[PDB]
């Protein structure tokens, strides 16, 4: 986008805003900085669930398919992995875009605060099997502008 | 064990959803165009001719309790009627918040844009009167 247009806003200036606003929200933050911190920058609804223990599933799903819509998030279909009953059969992975939407909020960097966190964390049994599911997509983050 | 951030969060998200504004950030970039970096409300209603005054004066009191933009009396001028007697300008902290959102960087180009505005002579009277205030965005942008 443009600084100016004949010296005013260019025209999708409000649309962006918006955009820049909508991502500045905690439990969308918190999300995408899961996300972000899991050494594979994948997470199914299960695992955000284990980490957002205050919300409800219908909550988080409201979110996530916002961010998903905007294109902030990439839904990711994979297969059942069959050493485990009802796996998840959905990751999500933060794209391009919304990599490059977080860094001009100044919210990027403030992901890998996280990582040992989250490495940390206490987990089920449930949540180890998911975590070393086979179906697990293999996002490519370097080419999505992710720091190294 | 999963992630507790402090409420001191929350408040900074707000901060900076509340600069995303088209008509605060026009009265932001406005002021940090103008060479020395002051506008009083009489600049800025000319600026914003679409906005309502009671609108703007809303957002410019509304950066100044935020402490985004610094009030500044100055005395009452000999040399023109009835001149301004405040002037406003960007904070250190204001500088910091639009860097937060990627919006500083842009005031360069404001700067030329500006440049090139068609001016009244009342609005060229004001920008030389001897009473405007000097303040120094590369200071306060290192501070
Ligand atoms: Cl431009
Ligand atoms: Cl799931
Ligand atoms: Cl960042
Ligand atoms: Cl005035
Ligand atoms: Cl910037």
């Amino acid at each position: 986008m443009a600084t100016q247009d004949r010296g005013e806003r260019p025209n999708g200036f409000g649309d962006e805003l918006e955009r820049r606003r909508f991502v500045l929200h905690e439990t969308r933050l918190d999300v995408l900085h899961q996300i972000l911190a899991q050494p594979d920058g994948v997470l199914s609804v299960e695992e955000l669930l284990y980490r957002n223990p205050d919300e409800t599933e219908a909550n988080l799903r409201y979110h996530v398919d916002e961010l998903v819509d905007r294109g902030i998030v990439e839904k990711i279909p994979v297969p059942r992995a069959k050493s485990v009953d009802d796996p998840p059969t959905t990751f999500y992975a933060v794209t391009g875009e919304g990599i490059a939407l977080l860094r001009a909020v100044s919210m990027y960097e403030e992901a890998a605060v996280w990582r040992s966190v989250y490495e940390q964390m206490e987990r089920t049994d449930r949540i180890e099997a998911i975590e070393n599911l086979e179906t697990r997509p293999d996002v490519d983050y370097e080419s999505r502008g992710a720091t190294a």
